[PDB]
C-alpha cells in the first residue's frame, strides 16, 4: 500500500509512486526482471536511469506522465505511454531501433512522415487524440498489428498498410470508405470501430481474413461474394439490420454474432452447414422454420426478445447447447428438442408445462428461469439429468418419482419451500441447496446418505434431530434465521465444514461437534461461553463473528488449532496456556484491546495480526520465537525497540501515520526485516 513490488519479471510501482530514479538503478538492474510498470502518478525523468535489462516500459492508460523522452536503451523492444503523455516527432525518430512494439501517448496528433517511427516495428497503437493523416511508406514495413485510437478519422488508400499486416482495429471515430487493395492479402483480423458505417463491395475485403468484428453503426447490406471463402468469425455491431440471403455467408464460418438490432427473417441455404455457434442479440424475434439451422451447430443463443414457436424438425441433431433469453415461452412439444441437448436453460419468462417425452433423454444439465412454477410429473426429467437448477418463482410439490437417480446437483430457488418427504431426493445426491424461503421440517431418511455438501438459505429455522443428516455430508452451511438447539448425534462423523448462521446463538455441548470437524464458522450473533472438551480435537480453523465475546480459559482451544481469528467485538482477557501451542495464525478483531504478558503467545506462531484498535505496549519475551509476519491496526501508536522483536521476523505492517512514534528506537538502516506501511485511504 505504500512500496513497489516485483512479480515473475514484472516489476510494478506504486500507483502514487512519484519519485526520482536517480537512486533506483541497482533495483532496476536485478537480472531477472524483464519490464518495468509505471502508474498513475508517476512523473519524473527516466532518460539515462533505465538499465539495459528491461525490455518492456508499461506506463498504465491513466498515466500522469508528460516528460521529454529521447535517449531509451537500444535493448528497449516495447514501451506503451498514457493519457497525458505528448511526442514531438524528433522524439519519435530517436526511438531506439531495437523497438518492436509501441504505443503512442494520446495527446500526440501530428502528421508522421517518412522515415520516423522505428523500422523494425511490428506493433503499433495509436494514442486517443492521433487524427493525421498517412500516406505511403509511413508506417514500418513490417508491421503486424494495428490498432487506431478514438479519434482517428483519415481515409487509407492503396499502398499505405504494410503488406505484411495481419491485426487491424480501428476505433471509435474511424468512418471511411474501404475500396479494392487496400487491405493487405494478409490480414486475418479485421475491426471496425463505433461509427464505421460505410459500404463493403466485392474484391474489399482480402482472401485471408479469419475473424471480421463490426461495431455499433456499421449497418449496411452484405452481398454475394464480399465475404471471404476463409472467413470463420463474423460478429456483427448493435444496429445492422439488413437481409442476408442465399450464398453470402461463405461456407467456413464457424461462429456467427448478431448485435441488438439484427431482426431479419432468416430463409434456407442462408446460415452455412459449417456453422457451430449461433448467438442472436437483443432484438432478433422471427421464426425459425425446418431447414434453416446448419446441420453442424453445436451451440444456439438467443436474445432476450425472441419468442418464436419452435416446432419439430427446427433444431438439428447436432445442438447440444441452447439458452433462451429473457421473452421466450412457447409450449416445447415431444420432438422438438433434439436427442443430442445436454445443456438447456430458460431465461426469465419461461413458464410452460413440460410433458412427459419433450426433454430429451442426453439432457445432463436443466436451468430454469425467474418464472417457471409448473408441477413436474413422473417420466419428464430424464434418467440422464445430474444438474438441476430452478428459478425464483418454482415453488411446486415435488412427488416420490419425479427427479431421476442420476441427479447429483439439485438447487431450488428463492420461493421453493413445500415440504420433502422420503424417496423423493434421489439416492446419489451430491449438492443440495435451498433458497431464501426454504423452512419446512426435514425428518430422517429424507437426506439420502450419499449427499456430502447442503446449504440453507434465510429462513430455514426448524430442529435437526438425529440421524437425519446424511452419512457423507461434509459441508454444512446454515442461514441468516437458524438458530435451533445442536445436540448430541446430529452431525454426522465425516463432516469437516460447519457454517453457522447469523441468527445462531445456542449453548453447544461436549459431544456436540464431531471429531472429524476442521473448520468452524460462527455467525454474527453467536456470543455462548465455550467450555471444555467442547471444540473438538480434529479443528484446524475456528473463525468467531460479530458478537462473540466471552472469555477464554484453558483447555478450551483444542491442540489441533491452526488457525484462530477473533470478529469485531471480542474483547476479553487472554492469559497463559490458553492460546494452543499448535497455533500457527492468529487475529484479533476491530475492538480488541487486551494487555499481553509473556508465554501468553504459542512461540511457534508464524502470522499475528492485531486489529483496530489495539494499542498496548510490547515487552521482551512476548511475541512468538516463530514469528515472521507481525500487523498491527490503525490505532497502534507504541515504541517497538529491537530488543522486543524476534529475529525471525521478515515482514513489519504498520499505519504510516504513526511510524515516527513506532520506529523512533530503530535504525530502518540495519533492520533484516520489511517494513510495510498501509493508510487510512
Amino acid at each position: 500500500m505504500e512500496k513497489y513490488t516485483i512479480k515473475e519479471t514484472i516489476l510494478t510501482f506504486n500507483n502514487e509512486f512519484n519519485d526520482p530514479l536517480d537512486k533506483y538503478y541497482k533495483i532496476l538492474s536485478n537480472p531477472k526482471i524483464d519490464t518495468i510498470e509505471f502508474g498513475e502518478k508517476f512523473n519524473q525523468e527516466i532518460d539515462h536511469l533505465i538499465p539495459s535489462n528491461i525490455k518492456v516500459i508499461k506506463f498504465g492508460w491513466t498515466s500522469e506522465f508528460n516528460k521529454d523522452v529521447n535517449f531509451l536503451t537500444e535493448s528497449l523492444t516495447e514501451i506503451y505511454y498514457g493519457i497525458y503523455k505528448n511526442h514531438s516527432l524528433e522524439e519519435l525518430q530517436n526511438l531506439p531501433k531495437s523497438l518492436l512494439k509501441l504505443k503512442l501517448g494520446d495527446v500526440f496528433n501530428q502528421e508522421i512522415v517518412e522515415n520516423v517511427l522505428p523500422g523494425g516495428l511490428t506493433h503499433l497503437t495509436f494514442g486517443e487524440e492521433f487524427n493525421q493523416k498517412i500516406v505511403e511508406n509511413v508506417l514500418p514495413g513490417g508491421l503486424t498489428h494495428l490498432t487506431f485510437g478514438e479519434e482517428f478519422n483519415q481515409k487509407i488508400v492503396e499502398n499505405v498498410l504494410p503488406n505484411s499486416l495481419t491485426h487491424l482495429s480501428f476505433g471509435d471515430c474511424f468512418n471511411q470508405k474501404i475500396t479494392e487493395n487496400v487491405l493487405p492479402n494478409s490480414l486475418t483480423y479485421l475491426e471496425f470501430g463505433r461509427n464505421f458505417n460505410q459500404k463493403i463491395t466485392e474484391n474489399v475485403l482480402p482472401n485471408s481474413l479469419t475473424h471480421l468484428t463490426f461495431g455499433w453503426y456499421f449497418n449496411q447490406q452484405i452481398t454475394e461474394n464480399v465475404l471471404p471463402n476463409s472467413l470463420t468469425y463474423l460478429e456483427f455491431g448493435r444496429n445492422f439490420n439488413q437481409q442476408i440471403t442465399e450464398n453470402v455467408l461463405p461456407n467456413s464460418l464457424t461462429y456467427l454474432e448478431f448485435g441488438r438490432n439484427f431482426n431479419q427473417q432468416i430463409t434456407e441455404n442462408v446460415l452455412p452447414n459449417s456453422l457451430t455457434h449461433i448467438t442472436f442479440g437483443n432484438n432478433f424475434n422471427q421464426i425459425i422454420t425446418e431447414n434453416v439451422l446448419p446441420n453442424s451447430l453445436t451451440h444456439l443463443t438467443f436474445g432476450n426478445n425472441f419468442n418464436q414457436i419452435i416446432t419439430e424438425n427446427v433444431l438439428p441433431n447436432s445442438l447440444t447447447h441452447l439458452t433462451f433469453g429473457d421473452d421466450f415461452n412457447q409450449i416445447i412439444t415431444e420432438n422438438v428438442l433434439p436427442n443430442s441437448l445436454t445443456h438447456l436453460t430458460f431465461g426469465d419468462d419461461f413458464n410452460q408445462i413440460i410433458t412427459e417425452n419433450v426433454l430429451p433423454n442426453s439432457l445432463t444439465h436443466l436451468t430454469f428461469g425467474d418464472d417457471f412454477n409448473q408441477i413436474i410429473t413422473e417420466n419428464v426429467l430424464p434418467n440422464s439429468l445430474v444438474h438441476l437448477s430452478f428459478g425464483c418463482e418454482f415453488n411446486q410439490e415435488i412427488a416420490e418419482k419425479v427427479l431421476p437417480n442420476s441427479l447429483t446437483y439439485l438447487e431450488l430457488g428463492h420461493n421453493f419451500n413445500q415440504k420433502i418427504i422420503e424417496n423423493v431426493l434421489p439416492n446419489g445426491l451430491v449438492h443440495l441447496s435451498f433458497g431464501c424461503k426454504f423452512n419446512q421440517e426435514i425428518v430422517e431418511n429424507v437426506l439420502p446418505d450419499s449427499l456430502t455438501h447442503l446449504s440453507f438459505g434465510h429462513c430455514f429455522n426448524q430442529k435437526i434431530t438425529e440421524n437425519v443428516l446424511p452419512n457423507s455430508l461434509t459441508y454444512l452451511e446454515l442461514g441468516h434465521n437458524f438458530n435451533q438447539k445442536i445436540i448430541e448425534n446430529v452431525l454426522p462423523d465425516r463432516l469437516t465444514y460447519l457454517e453457522l448462521g447469523h441468527d445462531f446463538n445456542q449453548k453447544i455441548m461436549e459431544n456436540v461437534l464431531p471429531n472429524s470437524l476442521t473448520h468452524l464458522i460462527f455467525g454474527t450473533s453467536f456470543n455462548q461461553n465455550l467450555t471444555e472438551n467442547v471444540l473438538p480435537n480434529s479443528l484446524t480453523h475456528l473463525t468467531f463473528g460479530t458478537c462473540f465475546n466471552q472469555k477464554i480459559i484453558e483447555n478450551v482451544l483444542p491442540n489441533s488449532l491452526t488457525h484462530l481469528e477473533f470478529g469485531p467485538k471480542f474483547n476479553q482477557k487472554i492469559t497463559e496456556n490458553v492460546l494452543p501451542n499448535s497455533l500457527t495464525h492468529l487475529t484479533f478483531g476491530t475492538s480488541f484491546n487486551q494487555k499481553i504478558t509473556e508465554n501468553v503467545l504459542p512461540n511457534g506462531l508464524t502470522y499475528l495480526t492485531f486489529g483496530l484498535r489495539f494499542n498496548q505496549k510490547i515487552t521482551e519475551n512476548v511475541l512468538p520465537c516463530s514469528l515472521t509476519h507481525l500487523t498491527f491496526g490503525w490505532y497502534f501508536n507504541q515504541e517497538l525497540t529491537e530488543n522486543v522483536l524476534p529475529d525471525t521476523l521478515k515482514v513489519l505492517k504498520i499505519y504510516y501515520g504513526n511510524k515516527d512514534i513506532i520506529l523512533k528506537n530503530i535504525d530502518t538502516s540495519k533492520i533484516k526485516f520489511k517494513i510495510e506501511y498501509f493508510n487510512k485511504n
